[PDB]
């Protein structure tokens, strides 16, 4: 019998409106079986319902028809095309339109053993017992490995679900436990509450032996923090974060959170970051738990901003959701937005406005490239859905969102969001919704369709003749007729005021009230685009670097060295004049500017390293230190200061020892050698343990006692310093070592995996080992993090990306053309192509002014 249904979408007719999900876990069989309960309305006759199912075993599936006395039942007959991911089931009669039924489906599955889907994640305790736990990853398209249903974010339903344990575990959901009764056979079945109107990808259960602590906001939501009974003491920090950023957005939004409880839950194994589950945010345990002895400036940075996304996400996705894929950044881009907003509120103390530029240049290196898609960008099958989980719908999303409130004005932009969600609560959005909320409180809708239906962004060219300023626009491409709505900002030497130009066309020009020493355009870099200046231009902003940075924020100092080097790539400056500008880092303080230096500069010595260039390369790295050299000096062995000091001193001091600077490594020698001798009982500060670390795992001695303290660690931060410092050593047997055990789990966890193949892919002698495993290993890899999914994108890019000539580009492109269905059509595989042929143009056109330039410094 041929399958009823050939689209991967479904059948608009047939509506779900609740679900009652009874799902019993046998954990220790990693058997599950569940029946599910959909009531559903048909607008049109039919005799089939087409829903999603993927590896679930159907036994029994039955149409039900009104309650009790009136109860009527018909058997339905199941048909699969696991292909589509879909099921039919067939009635003997047509439903009666608008009439109520409820669909009975009873099915099996096994647990899986990927990071999706209703999956297994296990733990071992301080006391060395495995401990097996089950726990949820659904979105964007994993709720059909779990229950079958209709999974695509526009049907909304409420969900009652009901989980059958044994009395050991514990068992959390979405929604508040209302009852748990003693069922046959020693089980006990958890009841929660109903949900409100929600997409299936939000739905999760976790079945688990988790320690909680609880802290309840100003408007009675009781918060809670789950982990591991070893790590909840690591819970507070991100507890009363979860409070305060809670509280901010009711307040900010002027909509409550419409839950009892707020749970956030630390996962042992995750792919990746975090998910906003309504009612049961998860995390991997690095991004929620804090080690006040331990723990990284950094990671208390990465903590606060993935709890302040995760909650956004509680109106910005769960309450409003995206109508479909194509239009995730209305999810991601906001939430990833209103991290900023939120924190810089909350969190004052950690400066986090200050570092939201850094995202945009993020964005702009994928989006510079042919292979780069617009923000809102068609997408049908799971893989393709998977991809928009990127940097364009994350980092570009919200860049486009920061110019446009700045365009606006933050209260305008404020009662645009507030009008957005209030009006679409419990309903999905596309584009043009946001569009027409914005504009409700002036143009909205021809900007931002400019920002948000084209790929890339503009490059602006200013010209200045005495009064005159003349500006232009195009496409920056590396490697057509684009034109933008851009909010031009500028300040000059004679008034530090933005002044505003919205230029709308290809070129325009303004007249300055009078003539200017230095003009600089995208202030602060709210804007996504970069600026070239003609004639005297970039010597005149290069000498007032040199004389007086300070002129200028911290932050458009790091924007006029990004664009510099950016220039480089397209021809419009020379590498000689960008690399003079970067001789004013010399007397720079600021971590943003130095950062940005580090991100244009380390780069080009990553090409040299997989390349015969040791004499230039070497001559290369000792310009970099000398550059940093005073900065370096300054630098003291504590955790002192503020989170920008500490960030500044732990990268400075690990750049200084990686480069082999004597004064550095003997500090980072004498500390791990008092370390080493104290049995790793000693508290070192923790800003300096990258450094000592990595110093330490150079002799196989220091490797091998570094390792061995891996395994009692209950730190996050110190597992990582301790990952990237054991990625470090030269011994390729050791790095081998490092890919096989991570890739197989057990000393070292698969959700490491991806950081370790790209730490690996960055070692001046392992790399090769990395590319090689990831070919030799595709399949495995794939079925563990699945095709399209940003953990292959940052395997294949951490691998690849640092080529630079013709016969590794054939490398990359044969590799992945012989994958067809399985490979050759990823997005990252075209842009790590699209990369590579950069690097061969941009070190065939610089390499020698490089060696030249570096003769006469
Ligand atoms: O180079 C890298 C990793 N890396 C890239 O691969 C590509 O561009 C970058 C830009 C800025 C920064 Br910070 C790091 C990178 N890390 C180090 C290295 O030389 O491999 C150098 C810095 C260290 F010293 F802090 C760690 C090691
Ligand atoms: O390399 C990374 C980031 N990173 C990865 O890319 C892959 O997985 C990791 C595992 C452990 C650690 Br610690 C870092 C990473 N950051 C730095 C760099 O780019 O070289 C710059 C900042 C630094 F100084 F804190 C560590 C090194
Ligand atoms: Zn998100």
């Amino acid at each position: 019998t041929p399958f009823p249904w050939n689209k991967i979408r479904l059948p608009e007719y047939v509506i779900p409106v609740h679900y009652d999900l009874l799902i019993h876990a046998q954990l220790t069989t990693l058997t599950f079986w569940g029946t599910t309960k959909v009531e559903i309305t048909a607008s049109q006759p039919t005799s089939t319902i087409i829903l999603h199912s993927h590896h679930l075993q159907i036994s029994r599936a039955t149409l039900r028809k009104g309650a009790g006395e009136r109860l009527s039942e018909e058997p339905l007959q199941v048909l699969e095309h696991p292909r589509q991911e879909q099921i039919a089931l067939l009635a003997p009669e047509p439903l009666l339109v608008g009439l109520p039924y409820t669909v009975v489906i009873h099915y099996a599955g096994q647990l899986s053993e990927t990071f999706h889907g209703f999956y297994k994640s296990t733990y071992r305790t301080k006391e060395g017992e495995l401990r097996i736990l089950a726990s949820t990853q659904f979105e964007p398209t994993a709720a059909r490995m779990a229950f079958p249903c209709f999974d695509e974010p526009a049907f909304k339903a409420s969900f009652s679900i009901k989980i059958r344990r044994e009395p050991r575990h514990l068992a959390i959901s979405n929604m508040p436990l209302v009852k748990s009764v003693t069922v046959a056979e020693g089980l006990i079945e958890d009841h929660f509450d109903v949900t409100v109107k929600m997409s299936t990808y939000l739905v999760a259960f976790i079945i688990s032996d988790f320690e909680s602590v609880s802290k309840i906001t100003k408007s009675g939501v009781k918060v809670s923090v789950y982990a591991v009974p070893d790590k909840i003491n690591q819970a507070d920090y991100a507890l009363d974060a979860a409070v305060t950023l809670l509280e901010f957005y009711e307040d900010y939004f002027s909509i409550p959170y419409p839950l009892p409880k707020q749970d956030l839950a630390a996962i042992p194994d995750f792919q990746s970051g975090a998910m906003e589950n309504w009612g049961l945010t998860t995390y991997r345990e690095s991004a929620l738990l804090f080690d006040a002895e331990k723990s990284s400036a950094s990671s208390k940075l990465g903590i606060t901003m993935t709890v302040a996304h995760e909650l956004a996400h509680q109106w910005f996705g769960n309450l409003v959701t995206m109508e479909w894929w194509n239009d995730l950044w209305l999810n991601e881009g906001f939430a990833k937005f209103m991290e900023f907003v939120s924190v810089s509120v909350t969190h004052p103390e950690l400066k986090v406005g200050d570092y939201f530029f850094g995202k945009c240049f993020d964005a702009m290196e994928v989006d510079a490239l042919q292979s780069s898609h617009p923000v809102s960008t068609p997408v049908e099958n799971p893989a393709q859905i998977r991809e928009m989980f990127d940097d364009v719908s994350y980092d570009k999303g919200a860049c486009i969102l920061n110019m446009l409130r700045e365009y606006l004005s933050a209260d305008a932009f404020k009662s645009g969001i507030v009008q957005y969600l209030q009006k679409h609560s419990y309903k999905n959005t596309k584009n043009e919704d946001l569009w027409d909320s914005m504009a409700s409180i002036v143009d909205v809708k021809t900007m931002m369709n400019t920002w948000t239906l084209q790929r890339g962004f503009p490059l602006i060219t200013i010209t200045v003749r005495g009064r005159n300023v003349h500006m232009k626009q195009e496409h920056y491409m590396k490697g057509t007729g684009y034109l933008w709505h851009v909010p031009l900002t500028f300040i000059t030497s004679k008034s530090d005021m933005v002044h505003r130009f919205l230029l709308k066309t290809k070129t325009d020009v303004l007249i300055l009230p009078e003539e200017v020493e230095w003009i600089k355009f995208n202030v602060g870099m709210n804007g996504y685009y970069i600026v070239h200046y003609e004639d005297d231009g970039w010597d005149s902003l290069t000498g007032l670097l040199k004389g007086t940075h300070t002129a200028v924020s911290s932050n458009d100092r790091a924007s006029l060295i990004n664009n510099a080097f950016q220039l480089v790539s397209i021809g419009k400056l020379s590498i000689e004049k960008a690399l003079d500008l970067s001789l004013y880092l010399k007397h720079e303080t600021e971590i943003m500017p130095v950062f940005q230096g580090l991100n244009e500069l380390i780069p080009m010595y990553k090409l040299m390293e997989k390349r015969d260039m040791n004499e230039v390369e070497t001559q290369f790295k000792a310009f970099l230190i000398r550059l940093l050299r005073d900065l370096i000096d300054k630098q003291t062995w504590t955790d002192e200061g503020s989170v920008s000091e500490r960030m500044l001193r732990s990268q400075l001091l690990l750049l200084a020892c990686v480069h082999n600077y004597q004064p550095c490594v003997q500090r980072a020698e004498g500390y791990f050698r008092k370390w080493k001798e104290s049995n790793g009982q000693l508290s070192l500060p923790v800003d300096v343990t990258l450094a000592v670390f990595a110093v330490g795992a150079q002799s196989t001695e220091g490797w091998d006692f570094l390792y061995s303290k891996y395994q009692f660690s209950l730190s996050s931060t110190e597992k990582s310093q301790i990952e990237f410092a054991l990625c470090r050593t030269q011994n390729k047997e050791k790095l081998q070592w490092l890919l096989d055990e991570s890739f197989k789990g057990d000393k070292i966890k698969t959700q490491e995996f991806p950081q370790i193949l790209t730490l690996i892919g960055r070692n001046p002698v392992g790399y090769p080992l990395a590319w090689q495993f990831l070919r030799k290993n595709w399949n495995k890899l794939v079925q563990k993090f699945e095709l399209g999914s940003s953990s292959i994108a940052h395997m294949v890019m951490g691998t690849t990306n640092q080529f630079s000539t013709r016969t590794r580009l054939e490398e990359v492109k044969g590799f992945f053309s012989s994958l067809k269905e399985n490979g050759s059509q990823l997005r990252c595989v075209q842009q790590t192509i699209e990369t590579i042929e950069e690097n061969i143009g941009w070190m065939d056109k610089n390499f020698d002014k490089i060696r030249v330039w570096l003769q006469s410094e």
